[PDB]
């Protein structure tokens, strides 16, 4: 199971780790992808998870979009986890850099409540432009199921833990 995580709350845990490496080792039931509405996994967590699947995640995602159209900002879909997890929950947090509404971050985290345990990144953090301290706050105040957060950046991880209320 998950190892080396620091307990933040009754249901939220955190570790300084690359979510790709965490997924390959743990093979959780659900890994969350920091997706965009088009499921175009170019960079950030999405690009890294997709590269770990040898692009199988992108091929599956393009078929999903061809059939269903784009997701909503704040929405999600469940697809295969390929070699990383049983499932991948592709969640679209608002991209602040694209002028998307930050208030949609709570809606994005609500998707996690449909899964009893998840390996996840902080939504809307990184290249999505939101303040990761705010993302962690919304996570702890929204998600009720067991969430194991992987924070890639060591310095951000230390700031997140040391500043956690
Ligand atoms: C062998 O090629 C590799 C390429 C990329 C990664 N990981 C990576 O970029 N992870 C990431 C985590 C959080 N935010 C953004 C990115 C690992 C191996």
């Amino acid at each position: 199971s998950f190892s080396g995580y620091l307990k933040l709350t009754d249901n939220v845990y955190i570790k300084n780790a690359d979510i790709v490496e965490e997924a390959k080792k743990v093979k959780p039931t659900v890994v969350v992808n920091a997706a965009n509405v088009y499921l175009k996994h170019g960079g950030g967590v999405a690009g890294a998870l997709n590269k770990a699947t040898n692009n199988a995640m992108q091929v599956e995602s393009d078929d999903y979009i061809a059939t269903n159209g784009p997701l909503k900002v704040g929405g999600s879909c469940v697809l295969s986890g390929h070699n990383l997890a049983k499932h991948c929950l592709h969640v679209v947090g608002p991209n602040v850099n694209k002028g998307e509404d930050i208030q949609l971050l709570k809606s994005a985290y609500e998707n996690f409540n449909q899964h009893e345990v998840l390996l996840a990144p902080l939504l809307s953090a990184g290249i999505f432009g939101a303040d990761p301290i705010h993302s962690l706050r919304v996570c702890v105040d929204t998600v009720r199921t067991n969430v194991y957060l992987a924070v890639f950046d060591k310095n951000l991880y230390d700031k997140l833990v040391s500043s956690f209320l």
